[PDB]
């Protein structure tokens, strides 16, 4: 046992990553670009290499199929402030319309991190 989070976020965010076509959003610099930090209510616990998900927020295509769906399987690369984590690949909702068309393609999850999703190290 002691694997098990279930840690609420803190507050609701959507970063979105700098494409290859620059149209939209010409950000010149780069960073938070492939990871995602996440600002939750409580991070303890966690370490590097871990696996955290997200509850309410998976990937595109997995609803389609599978009705219980696994949550968003992300890798933590390092925890900043044990209530701040950066994990990667970024979350980034295809249904936001907040981001141009092609970050649209690289949406890989349905909803983005909204304040009352519950974080979960899987147990494996």
């Amino acid at each position: 046992g002691s694997t098990a989070t279930g840690i609420t976020v803190s507050g609701a965010q959507s970063f979105k990553p700098v494409a290859w076509q620059l149209d939209n959003d010409g950000n010149k610099v780069n960073v938070d670009n492939r990871f995602a930090t996440v600002t939750l209510s409580a991070t303890t616990g966690m370490k590097r290499g871990d696996k955290i998900s997200f509850a309410g927020v998976k990937f595109l295509g997995q609803m389609a199929k599978n009705v219980l769906a696994q949550d968003a399987t992300f890798s933590v690369v390092r925890v900043v402030d044990g209530t701040h984590v950066e994990i990667t690949p970024k979350p980034v909702a295809l249904d936001d319309v907040s981001l141009s068309p092609e970050q649209r393609a690289y949406a890989n999850v349905n909803t983005s991190l909204a304040d009352a999703m519950a974080v979960n190290i899987l147990n494996v």
